[PDB]
């Protein structure tokens, strides 16, 4: 009846730091093979680190699906840790927006597929993501999407509501952010590339001035693709679909190509 989720003292390993999350520091590890670590740099937690730790981890224990990040354990000696799967690649944003993978029509609508998928799963489970981006998304030996939290470079994925500010957190907002995320899958780019002033990005989608250029879309995108985008992204969190109804569109239009 226990998932035994605490690791055993004295046995991961950290190797290579990669970056910051939340928290802590991530290593590349090792812990019956490659593993990520999230790990506190001090001994001694405060209260705080130490709650959001216990927070996270709380979210991360409910999971168990090929769409989402695998967690592995935690360890709170010698100092808090979260371990995960390691994963192999490159996350969606470094591959359409650093290296620029030029994916074809067929796996990038795979992608969102998987990440609908992925969602799906979260919210069934009453998570809301809240930071839901492209480098968020994990291409897996760059063929399975894994949805983490890796990590202000998130304005671009914002809901004019969560813009606007309270809790304007929501399935909605996280079906809005998933709206951003196909247009990068659609048009390649990142939305509002000719502002380079952010203040005034944040100003004009919170007023509702401002939504991304549909009309960028690639010309191998097809049409039902380019409604739900639509849809996704509409400014009025109630009149967006949720992602049973995202992932029954997305299936359709892949069975349709
Ligand atoms: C090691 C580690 C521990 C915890 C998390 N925690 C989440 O992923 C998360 C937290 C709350 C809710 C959810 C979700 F999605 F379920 F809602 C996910 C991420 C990492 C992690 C893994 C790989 C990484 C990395 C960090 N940074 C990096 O560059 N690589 C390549």
């Amino acid at each position: 009846s226990s998932d035994d989720w605490e690791i055993p003292d004295g046995q991961i390993t950290v190797g290579q730091r990669i970056g910051s999350g939340s928290f802590g520091t991530v290593y590349k590890g090792k812990w019956h093979g490659d593993v990520a670590v999230k790990m506190l740099n001090v001994t001694a937690p405060t209260p705080q680190q130490l709650q959001a730790f216990k927070n996270e981890v709380g979210v991360l224990r409910k999971t168990r699906h090929v769409n989402i990040l695998l967690f592995m354990g935690y360890s709170t000696k010698p100092q808090l840790a979260i371990v995960t799967q390691w994963c192999e690649g490159s996350s969606l944003y470094h591959h359409l927006h650093i290296i620029e993978t030029k994916f074809e029509m067929i796996k990038l609508i795979d992608i969102a597929r998987q990440t609908a998928q992925g969602m799906d799963y979260l919210h069934a489970k009453s998570i809301i993501h809240r930071d839901l981006k492209s480098n968020n998304i994990f291409l897996h030996e760059d063929l399975t999407v894994k949805i983490g939290d890796f990590g202000s470079g998130s304005i671009l994925w914002m809901a004019p509501e969560v813009i606007r500010m309270k809790n304007p957190y929501s399935f909605q907002s996280d079906v809005y952010a998933f709206g951003i995320v196909l247009y990068e899958l659609m048009t390649g780019q990142l939305p509002y590339s000719n502002i380079n002033n952010r203040d005034q990005i944040i100003f004009m989608v919170g007023r509702g001035y401002l939504s991304p250029d549909l009309s960028k879309v690639r010309s191998n995108c097809p049409k039902a693709m380019k409604r739900l985008m639509a849809e996704c992204l509409k400014k009025k969190r109630d009149e967006r679909p949720l992602f049973p109804q995202i992932l029954a569109s997305i299936e359709l239009l892949a069975r349709s190509l």
